[PDB]
C-alpha cells in the first residue's frame, strides 16, 4: 500500500541507498534506468520477433566464441548493464523496494534514523534455529548445522526487523500525506508513458460489449467464452479493452496463423492491461500421454489455465494481465493434489512442430497451482509437449521460433517460467546429448528475455529440451520460496524440494547471459545459476547478490562440457560454487565478493570436478 512504499522510501533515505527518496528522485532513477539500458544493452531481440527470432541460434554461436570478457572495466566497476532491458513502473518500484529491503539486511550500523539496530547473538540465532527447523531441512531431510545457516538466519531476522519497522511507520501515519499525493500523479504519469510505448480485428470490452455483437470497436464482444468460440484465422486480431475484467474467464484457444498473416491478441483503449481473472477456473485435461524422466512426476490430470495455446502457431499474445487464484471449497494451499494452474498454458501435441508462439509484455501474478508438480502446466508460464495422437500422422510434437519477454511474473506456483518439457524425454537420458536428439525431438530458436520474476514457490526461469536456448536481460529475485517443509508438506513420492534461479534442462549448447539474480530462498540448492543435466551450457555476463544457496551449480554426473565465466557474484551466501557430482566445469574470469565466512565451495555439494582459475575473489 502507499503508507509502506513511503515508508521503504524513509527507510532508504536513513540507509542512504538513493540520493534523493522524493517521488521525483524515484522517476528520475527509473528514467535513467531505462535510459541506460537502452544505450548500453546489446541490441538483439528489441522489436519485432520476425527480425530476430530466425537468428536465435545464429547470435549464441557468436556470444559463445567470444574470447574475453565483453566491457570488463563496466563489469568490474559497477556500471554493467544487465537484467530486463526495459523495466515497467511496477517491475522497477517492486525492484528497488527489494534494494531497500536488502540494504537493511546488510548495513552495519548502529541506527537507522532514531532506530537502534538489533545485534543478533548467537543465542538469538540458535533460538530462531530451534524453533524454525521446517526451514533447515535439505533434499533428503537432512538439517544444515546451524553454522551452515547462521548468516542467513542473520539476513532474515534483519529481514523481519525492517518490516517491523515499516508497519512501525505506517501505524504512526502531515509530509507523508505530501509524499504520497505526489507519489500518485507520479505513478498515473509513469502508467502513462509505460502506456505510451505500446484479417479481421475482433473487440471485446467486459464494461460495453455483447457477445451478440458483430465485435467491432462500436459493438464490441462482451467475454472470453464469445472469443474460445471464434473460428480465427490468418491475420485475424482481438483485442481486449483496457479497465477490462473477466471475472472466473479464460481464454482457450486452437488457432493457427501462417508466418505472412499471423493472429494477435492484444489490448486497445485507454487505462490497465485488460486482467483475465480466472479464479482457478478454465479447466483443461493435461495428458503426456507416458511416464516422464522421473516414474513419480504427475504426468496427467486436470488443470486450471487463464491462457491455454492448444496447439496453436504464428501467434503472439500480448499487454494482458493475469491471475488464477484458488481457494475453492475443500481446498488447502499446500494439499497433495491442489489443482496444478497455469497464467499461460502452453501445449504442442497434433501438430507437430508449433512454430511462431509469442508471449510479451504480460503481467501474471497470483497464479497459485500446486506448490510440489513440477511437470504439469504449473507455474506463471508453462510450455509443454505430449505426446501425440498419431505421431507417425502428424510429427513430434515440439516447438520452434518461441519467445517469452517482457514478462513480469509474481507469486506464482511452482514455476515462473518453463519453456519445452516434453513426453520425448527418456529420448534424453545419456550425459552427452548428441545434435540428432534436438534435430529429432528438441526445440529450437527459444528466445526467453527481459522478463522479471519474483516471489515464486519453485524456480524462476527454466527452458528445457532445446538447441542453443538464448536466456538472457531476465531480472529475477526472491525464488524458491515456497521449497521447504513449511509448506512443502505433502510430497508424497515425489520429492522435488528444490529449486534454482535461471536454469537450462537437458539443452544443448544453451547460453544464459546478462540476467540478474538476487535474494534466492535457502534450500539445499537456492543458487542462482545451475548448470543441470544437459551438454554444453555456458553462462557469461551474469549478475547474482545475496542468494541463499550461493552462485552457481553443476548438477550431478549428466550435466556435462559446463563453463562459468565474466560472471558477478556479491555477497551471496552459503557457499559460491556447487559442484555436486558433475564430470567437469570450467570457472574463470569471473568476480566473487565473498564474506570471509562463506567458503568459495559449498559444504556437502563440493565432490565434483571443476578447473577453477583466472577468478578474482574479494573479501567483503
Ligand atoms: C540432476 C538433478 O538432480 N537436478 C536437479 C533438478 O531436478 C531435476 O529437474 C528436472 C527438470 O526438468 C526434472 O524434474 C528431473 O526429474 C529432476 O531430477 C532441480 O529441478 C534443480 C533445481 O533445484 O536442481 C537439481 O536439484
Amino acid at each position: 500500500n502507499q503508507q509502506e512504499i513511503y515508508a521503504a522510501y524513509r527507510v532508504a533515505n536513513l540507509l542512504g541507498v538513493y540520493e534523493d527518496c522524493s517521488p521525483n528522485g524515484f522517476y528520475q532513477r527509473w528514467k535513467q534506468k531505462n535510459a541506460f539500458m537502452k544505450a548500453q544493452a546489446e541490441e538483439f531481440g528489441i522489436g519485432s520477433t520476425d527480425h530476430f527470432i530466425d537468428d536465435v541460434e545464429r547470435i549464441v554461436d557468436q556470444r559463445r566464441a567470444e574470447t574475453e570478457w565483453k566491457n570488463a572495466d563496466a563489469w568490474k566497476n559497477g556500471t554493467a548493464a544487465f537484467g530486463a532491458r526495459y523495466l515497467t513502473p511496477e517491475m522497477y518500484l517492486d525492484y528497488e523496494l527489494k534494494s531497500i529491503q536488502l540494504a537493511f539486511a546488510t548495513y552495519k550500523g548502529e541506527l537507522v534514523g532514531n532506530h537502534k539496530c538489533h545485534v543478533y547473538t548467537e543465542d538469538e540465532k540458535r533460538a530462531f534455529y530451534d524453533a524454525n527447523q521446517d526451514l533447515f531441512t535439505r533434499y533428503h531431510g537432512d538439517l544444515f548445522s546451524y553454522e551452515e545457516v547462521d548468516l542467513i538466519i542473520e539476513k532474515w531476522l534483519k529481514v523481519q526487523e525492517y518490516q517491523d519497522i515499516i508497519e512501525s511507520v505506517v501505524a504512526n501515519t502531515d509530509n507523508a500525506v505530501r509524499w504520497i499525493t505526489e507519489f500518485e500523479k507520479i505513478w498515473n504519469q509513469m502508467q502513462e508513458e509505460k502506456r505510451l510505448r505500446e484479417g479481421h480485428c475482433y473487440y471485446v470490452s467486459s464494461i460495453h460489449g455483447d457477445d451478440a455483437n458483430d465485435g467491432t470497436e462500436d459493438q464490441p464482444l462482451k467475454s472470453l467464452y464469445a472469443v474460445n468460440r471464434l473460428d480465427l484465422q490468418p491475420g485475424d486480431q482481438v483485442l481486449l479493452e483496457r479497465g477490462s475484467v473477466f471475472e472466473n474467464q479464460f481464454l482457450h484457444l486452437n488457432v493457427q496463423g501462417t508466418k505472412e498473416q499471423p493472429i494477435y491478441i492484444g489490448a486497445y483503449g485507454n487505462g490497465a492491461k485488460p486482467l483475465i481473472q480466472t479464479n482457478g477456473q478454465g479447466i483443461w485435461y493435461q495428458d503426456y500421454g507416458n511416464e516422464l524422466d522421473a516414474p513419480t512426476h504427475v504426468y496427467r490430470g486436470y488443470v486450471s489455465s487463464a491462457v491455454l495455446l492448444y496447439d496453436c502457431e504464428y501467434l503472439t499474445v500480448e499487454n494482458l494481465e493475469i491471475s488464477n487464484k484458488g481457494g475453492v471449497f475443500g481446498e488447502t494451499y499446500s494439499a497433495p493434489h491442489k489443482m496444478n494452474r497455469t497464467g499461460v498454458a502452453g501445449i504442442a501435441k497434433n501438430r507437430g512442430t508449433l512454430h511462431e508462439i509469442h508471449l510479451s509484455n504480460l503481467y501474471i501474478h497470483d497464479v497459485e497451482g500446486n506448490v510440489y508438480d513440477k511437470h504439469m502446466n504449473n507455474g506463471g508460464i508453462y510450455f509443454t509437449c505430449l505426446k501425440p495422437e498419431a505421431e507417425e500422422k502428424t510429427g513430434v510434437a515440439r516447438y520452434e521460433n518461441v519467445s517469452v519477454r517482457g514478462c513480469h511474473l509474481k507469486r506464482t506456483s511452482r514455476w515462473g517460467i518453463a519453456v519445452g518439457y516434453s513426453y520425448k524425454c527418456k529420448e534424453f537420458m545419456t550425459a552427452e546429448l548428441p545434435d540428432e536428439l534436438f534435430e529429432r525431438y528438441g526445440h529450437h530458436n527459444i528466445y526467453i528475455a527481459d522478463n522479471y520474476v519474483e516471489e515464486i514457490g519453485g524456480d524462476g526461469i527454466t527452458v528445457m529440451y532445446a538447441m542453443k536456448p538464448l536466456v538472457e536481460y531476465n531480472s529475477g529475485d526472491s525464488c524458491a520460496l515456497e521449497m521447504n517443509d513449511r509448506y512443502y508438506t505433502e510430497p508424497e513420492d515425489r520429492a522435488g524440494k528444490v529449486a534454482a534461479g535461471i536454469w537450462p534442462w537437458k539443452c544443448k549448447d544453451a547460453l544464459l547471459t546478462y540476467n540478474e539474480m538476487r535474494d534466492m530462498r535457502l534450500n539445499q540448492d537456492s543458487m542462482a545459476w545451475d548448470a543441470d543435466s544437459g551438454d554444453g551450457t555456458l553462462y557469461q555476463y551474469n549478475y547474482s547478490h545475496l542468494n541463499e544457496g550461493g552462485c552457481v551449480m553443476f548438477c550431478l554426473e549428466e550435466a556435462i562440457h559446463n563453463e562459468f565465466r565474466y560472471n558477478v557474484s556479491v555477497d551471496d551466501l552459503g557457499g559460491l560454487i556447487s559442484p555436486s557430482g558433475n564430470p567437469d566445469a570450467w570457472i574463470h574470469h569471473n568476480v566473487f565478493y565473498r564474506r570471509a565466512e562463506v567458503p568459495f565451495v559449498r559444504p556437502h555439494m563440493d565432490d565434483g570436478k571443476y578447473v577453477a582459475e583466472e577468478n578474482e575473489i574479494h573479501l567483503i
